[PDB]
């Protein structure tokens, strides 16, 4: 799997379970094609989110539904979503991990690329 | 002015000057209308980005062109853009400051709401 | 004043008021001399923390009592304290601002150096 | 192993290899007892850093030598070290992971506690 996510909760000190997200690929005319969706497990991950055939070179957007996560926790969130947009160059089985650290009014995101 | 930004550079310890951004409001059908553009000054700020008349409650997006910023700093960036998407509740002259801390492969964003 | 702080609360989207801190300079033998204390105001700042006369070049530590802050907010914290330790090069009226973004199990710290 | 670390590099988008650190336990009179040291591998980790017998309930400090890491990379760092101080309650094989995201003038740290 060339695309992994890891989400943590900065209020409780746990991975962020049950976060919904969607992966889209940018189209020529500027639109977006949905290619996968999922919900993180209790470790804040989605295993085998997409396949290598689904992940050609191009621009991708991963949209994380952080608002619902905080609503469930009882907190009042600021953001509607966390968005991560990047150009993928997957040749050579290059792998992408998107890490995300959530607070109700803040998030930190980083990427680890092999 | 109800919407401010403050952008900092985590590599060199200075505000991020000359960062372009676009502000959009979400429409009822789920699309986006651009309502303003600007470029940060050398303090990492944009004064008078929008007016209170342009800022009813709703969903807003600020798109920061961080890729062009890192290219101009001379460091290869990961993100194609940094998008901050948030719910506005201006009732009562509430002001919003979007703070953004930039590194080539990471950013932290938070908000200060008066 | 050559040393400023700005503390924000990532849970509620406001400055962190009433955060106690202690400033120390490192001695030649590797110990620490306390040179100032303060408490943040409701803007998350401490004015006139030290003077230029108290700020030669060297190694400084700012110890932020974040555990007492989170206890008073009513959220269980992870860290016993947040310590920021840095090299000062004041030659030329260089000013230092320590920015600190707090969550119960995380913090982000950066600096803006004039 | 009850204590793990994970260090990432926000400039290059890789784990932070070859970072030296030391683990100390707080003493009654306020001092510190060194209990382990190590250097991260290429995945930004130190496997089996300490044993459960070495990790009684108490306050611990993990000091990461970030200055040397940035000097090696050619960057000019702000901080001397990154310090993480916390009270450990290891009963029930409770585990602690200290995560750390480094930039030359900034770091984010968080903890995951099982
Ligand atoms: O699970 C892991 O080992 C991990 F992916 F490396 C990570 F620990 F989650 C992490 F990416 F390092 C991290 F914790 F998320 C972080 F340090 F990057 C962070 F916390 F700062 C951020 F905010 F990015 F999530
Ligand atoms: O300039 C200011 O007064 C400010 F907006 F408060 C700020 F200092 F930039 C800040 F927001 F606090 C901050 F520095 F950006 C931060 F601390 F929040 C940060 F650095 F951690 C983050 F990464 F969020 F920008």
């Amino acid at each position: 799997c060339p695309l992994m996510v890891k989400i943590l909760d900065a209020v409780k000190g746990t991975p962020a379970g049950s976060v919904a997200l969607k992966v889209s690929q940018k189209t020529a005319d500027g639109g977006w094609t949905q290619i996968a969706t999922g919900v993180t497990d209790a470790t804040g991950e989605i295993h085998n989110l997409i396949t290598e055939q689904q992940f050609p070179a191009g621009v991708y957007r991963v949209e994380f539904d952080t608002k619902a996560y905080w609503t469930n926790q009882g907190s009042t969130p600021f953001h509607e979503v966390a968005e991560v947009v990047f150009d993928a160059h997957p040749e050579g089985h290059r792998h992408y991990t998107l890490a995300l650290l959530l607070s109700p009014f803040s998030y930190t995101t980083t990427a680890v690329v092999s």
